C-alpha cells in the first residue's frame, strides 16, 4: 500500500516541491528528502549519501539547482524546469 513513490523522477521531484512549496516558493533540500521519507518510506538518502544528495539532483538537467542564504548556513534549493523535454539538437 504505497502512497505516492512515482517511480519517475521528474514527478517525484514535482510532487514533493509543490508539497513543501508552501514554505516560499522554491522548497529547501532538506525539506524534500523528509517529506519523501515519510510520503516514501521506500526512499533511502543513505544510500545517496547525506549531503551528497544535492549533487545527485545536480546532474539532472531538467532542475534547476541553487543555494538560498539560509542563516550562516547555505541551504541546497531545487525546481521543476518549466520548459517540457528537449534534447533533440541540430544532430537528432
Amino acid at each position: 500500500m504505497p502512497h505516492k513513490e512515482k517511480h519517475p523522477l521528474q514527478d517525484m521531484f514535482t510532487s514533493a516541491i509543490e508539497a513543501v512549496a508552501r514554505d516560499s516558493g522554491w522548497a529547501e533540500l532538506s525539506a524534500v528528502g523528509s517529506y519523501l521519507a515519510k510520503n516514501d518510506p521506500s526512499f533511502d538518502p543513505r544510500n545517496w549519501g547525506h549531503g551528497r544528495l544535492s549533487q545527485m539532483v545536480k546532474k539532472l538537467d531538467f532542475l534547476t539547482v541553487q543555494e538560498s542564504r539560509n542563516g550562516s548556513k547555505l541551504h541546497s534549493e531545487i525546481r521543476l524546469r518549466h520548459d517540457g523535454l528537449e534534447h533533440h539538437h541540430h544532430h537528432h
